[PDB]
């Protein structure tokens, strides 16, 4: 009696429990979405160096100089560019904060265009300042961006973590790993050579 | 046997579960609204172009070629740009280097009325966040009964309500700090009884 | 209903579950907020807060950015001897946001060493622009601050809300109260004399 009709009572309450918990997981997972694109979007006007040699007492005067000389012997197309801000975070990359997002695109379409970025010799990587999010996200292509790469299909990562190659003279772009899951089950070249890596 | 106990238990996890939700549901919300500022904030600079016919292979100088356009065509008497990117056409985002010069891009839309390109009738509104103008628009029918048994609201930033109670300007960041409110208020509450979705 | 055993045992299973899914979606949340901190401090890299500023009817860019100047005139003349990108109103407070960071840094420097800082003789305040999550982790870390500070531990606040005081003869740092609470498990004085602020 007593006791049965507590029972019941109980098992609606969790499973309305359950269904308010669903709920707020969504909410949660928007905000932890939002978070990255509005942490790339504030991080636009921002290049990363990477590879540039740690100095003594290196503070902001000394980086811009850096800038400067890096510009010089690569691109002195440039130019002295407005620099908001420029600080540290293998030697610690190099954040560089553009006055105006234009000057950012020009000097990564500057690196692009020559390849081989160097300082007094020694190569140097220039990059775009992501999001922990999506540079995570990046990072878990990695091992089919590798196979891809061996196997001729010159892949390529873009914003936010698009993957691209060619499958059939093709550009082929995927958002995700499952978005590629479904691409390659109907591809039995792909699929088992992707097999392991798609963990399908 | 003597499940009572199990029982009872049980119930006194459901509860605690139950107060543990509605924290967390808290903290959430806060989350929630500092996002919405914080893109607002950012967005602040920004302004919305929509109705824009797309180019074939339009790059980004193409895209403040058709804005000097757009301000020669409606604005003669009228400008740096940070950057201008797109997102039926898809809407362009124009940010300005200055947040007062988005400020005069609106007025002068407004005061003129219509704003055209090429012709062909196109929008000019701002980059609020997407939260933050859902909810400004979630007050509109609660703003629009209050305007009319002359309580005089007011919708501010970032979506607050306020009006005239008891000669005495009252604030509303939400609606539930409403349903609170007019839970003293008989009269107000049979007002806005079938509005708060009480 | 003497099957009723079978039921409840499940409840307890499925509370057990929500409990999980409870706290790992709190550590979620507390993720989320620490990330709107510090996404919201750096935003603010390049701003100042002035405080006390008589507003007028109607105002803008320019008139704004006069007064600023006089401000310098009136009082750090040697620092002047100024790059904005824009100042506005949110008497209201007035965000300055600079061209570079370097020239924030500087004057808020000269506000600090002036101390006192006035507009045509009225006082007024040069403050640095933190987020809101910021300001009340430093004001949570209140009580406990001055229970230290009184009882001698050389407590302070290192930026964002890093608390540190110096215990055992060294210097240990704090992030949250529960880092707080690990360590004072173990410090029957300490304990003690931190166990009504912690809460425990
Ligand atoms: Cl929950
Ligand atoms: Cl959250």
């Amino acid at each position: 009696d007593q006791l049965e009709e507590r029972v019941s009572a109980a098992e609606d309450e969790i499973n309305e429990i359950k269904r308010e918990g669903k709920f707020r997981e969504k909410r949660i997972k928007r905000n932890e979405q939002s978070l990255q694109e509005i942490w790339d979007y504030v991080k636009r006007p921002n290049l990363r160096l990477i590879g540039v040699p740690e100095s003594d007492v290196e503070n902001g005067t000394k980086l811009e100089n850096t800038l400067q000389d890096i510009i010089q012997e690569n691109f002195p197309n440039l130019a002295n560019v407005q620099i908001q801000e420029i600080q540290r975070t293998t030697p610690r990359h190099i954040i560089v904060r553009f006055t105006k997002v234009e000057m950012k695109e020009k000097m990564l379409r500057a690196a692009r265009e020559k390849g081989r970025v160097t300082l007094k010799g020694k190569p140097i990587r220039l990059t775009v300042d992501l999001s922990a999010e999506t540079l995570q996200a990046r990072r878990e292509w990695g091992p089919i961006f590798n196979i891809l790469k061996e196997k001729n299909f010159q892949p390529r990562i873009s914003y936010p973590a698009k993957l691209s190659f060619i499958s059939e003279g093709e550009i082929k772009y995927f958002i995700d790993k499952q978005m590629l899951r479904d691409f390659v089950t109907t591809r039995p070249a792909l699929k088992e050579l992707l097999k392991e890596a798609l963990n399908m």
